[PDB]
C-alpha cells in the first residue's frame, strides 16, 4: 500500500493525480472526506468495486455509497430525479447528505448490491473533490475500516485496518464531522431518513417538511446511560464490581477522578463530540477494562446522529432508569 501524505485544504494536484491513475486503473484508494474516510474505487467498474468489499471482509449486500464531484456526474449514475430534489441538491452539496435515487443502467450491482437505486453525495472535502474530479469518474465508497471497527477519522485508523489490503492510503488529516453523512431516500414519497448524520433533522425538515423520521462498535462491553441524572450513582454501582472507562464530556472529568476516562469533548460543542467519538470507541477495546459507560447527549443537531451511533455501538444497552443495570449488567 502506498501511502500519501496530502494537505486537506490545498492538495497538490500531482499527489492527487496518483491516486487518480489507481482509481482509473480499477484499484483502491483509501482517502478522507468531512464525514469518514472512505474506501473507493471506479463506480462504474464492478469488478474494482468487488475489491473494496474484500479490503474490508464486508457482506456483498450492503450497497455503497456513490461520490460525485459535479452534477454532470448526477446524472451517469442516478435518473428520474424530482425537479425539487434537484434544486435542493445543488444548495446542499458538496455537503455530508446523501440521497438515494433511481439509477442508471451505468451502475453495476457490485455498488447498489442489486436494487433498483443507487445512493450518492458529493463530498464537502478538497481531497476527495479532487481525487473523483481527476479520475474522471464518479467513486463509490464505504468507510474506511474493516468490518466491525468503528468508521475511521483519521488516517492511522486506516493504516491500522487496511494497509496491505488496499492500494493507496491518503494521509489527509482528521475529517471533519466524524460520523457517516445523513441519508435520506427519495424515490419514495414523503421521503424517508435512513441514516442521522452532519446534515441535521431540524434542517432536513425545512426542506422536506414531510420527511418520515424512523456493526461499527467496540468489542469492549458498552452501557449508554441516557439519563444524565443517574449517571453518578450507575458509574458508582458499576465500578464496584467492574473494571470501568467513562466515555464523557470533558466538564464531567473532574466529578470521577481515579477512573479510566475517554474524553469525548466538550458539552458545549457537540460536533467535538461527534468528532472524537468513532475513536473513542477504539481506545475503549486498546484499554483493558471490562466495559465502557458512555453519557447521553442531547439530541439537538448533530448530537441526534451521536445517539444514533451510541445507541448502535452499544448493542442497544440502554439505561435510563437506575433499576435498568439490571438488564445489562
Ligand atoms: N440504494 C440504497 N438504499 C437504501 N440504503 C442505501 C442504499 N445505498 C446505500 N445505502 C445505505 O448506505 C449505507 C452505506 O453507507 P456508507 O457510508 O457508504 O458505507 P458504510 O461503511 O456502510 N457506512 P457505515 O456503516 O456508517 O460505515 C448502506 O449500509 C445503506 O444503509
Ligand atoms: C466515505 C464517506 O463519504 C461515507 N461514504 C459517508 O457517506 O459518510
Amino acid at each position: 500500500t502506498q501511502i500519501i501524505k496530502i494537505d486537506p485544504l490545498n492538495p497538490e494536484i500531482d499527489k492527487i493525480k496518483i491516486a487518480a491513475d489507481v482509481i482509473r486503473n480499477g484499484g483502491t484508494v483509501a482517502f478522507p472526506t468531512e464525514t469518514v474516510y472512505g474506501l473507493g474505487a471506479n463506480a462504474f467498474d464492478g469488478n474494482a468495486c468487488l475489491k473494496i468489499f474484500q479490503a474490508k471482509n464486508r457482506p456483498v449486500d450492503n450497497p455503497l455509497i456513490v461520490h460525485i464531484a459535479d452534477f454532470n456526474q448526477l446524472f451517469e449514475v442516478a435518473k428520474d430525479i424530482p425537479d425539487k430534489v434537484l434544486e435542493i441538491a445543488q444548495i446542499v452539496w458538496p455537503g455530508p447528505l446523501t440521497f438515494v435515487l433511481k439509477k442508471t443502467e451505468r451502475v453495476p450491482k457490485e455498488v447498489t448490491a442489486g436494487l433498483d437505486t443507487v445512493a450518492v453525495r458529493m463530498p464537502a472535502h478538497p481531497i476527495a473533490l479532487q481525487l473523483i474530479r481527476e479520475s474522471g469518474v464518479p467513486i463509490a465508497a464505504p468507510s474506511a475500516n474493516l468490518a466491525t471497527r468503528p468508521s475511521p477519522t483519521k488516517a492511522e485508523d486506516v493504516i491500522v485496518d487496511l494497509n496491505g489490503r488496499v492500494d493507496v492510503i491518503i494521509d489527509g488529516g482528521h475529517t471533519f464531522f466524524g460520523v457517516e453523512s445523513t441519508i435520506i431516500n427519495v424515490t419514495v414519497e414523503p421521503p424517508v431518513l435512513l441514516r442521522p448524520g452532519p446534515f441535521t433533522i431540524e434542517e432536513l425538515k425545512k426542506l422536506f417538511g414531510e420527511i418520515v423520521i424512523p456493526h461499527y462498535a467496540p468489542n469492549t462491553r458498552l452501557l449508554l446511560v441516557e439519563n444524565r441524572n443517574i449517571f453518578k450513582d450507575v458509574v458508582s454501582l458499576l465500578s464496584k464490581k467492574y473494571k470501568v472507562a467513562l466515555l464523557i464530556p470533558k466538564e464531567l472529568s473532574k466529578e470521577f477522578e481515579g477512573l479510566q476516562q475517554i474524553i469525548l469533548g466538550s458539552d458545549e460543542n457537540l460536533y467535538e463530540v461527534a468528532r472524537n467519538l468513532f475513536d473513542s470507541f477504539r481506545e475503549l477495546d486498546k484499554l483493558n477494562v471490562d466495559l465502557g459507560i458512555m453519557i447521553g447527549f442531547p439530541e439537538r443537531g448533530i448530537g441526534f446522529a451521536i445517539m444514533n451511533r451510541a445507541r448502535k455501538a452499544s448493542g442497544f444497552s440502554i439505561i435510563k432508569a437506575i433499576s435498568d443495570v439490571y438488564k445489562y449488567v
